């Protein structure tokens, strides 16, 4: 749906990471 990239980025970014938001769910690449 609207996999919310802003939230995903934030939550990932808390772990340093680069949030990118897949169909189902948020993921977090490193670089």
């Amino acid at each position: 749906a609207f996999c919310n990239l802003r939230m995903c980025q934030l939550s990932c970014r808390s772990l340093g990471l680069l949030g990118k938001c897949i169909g189902d769910k948020c993921e977090c690449v490193k670089h």
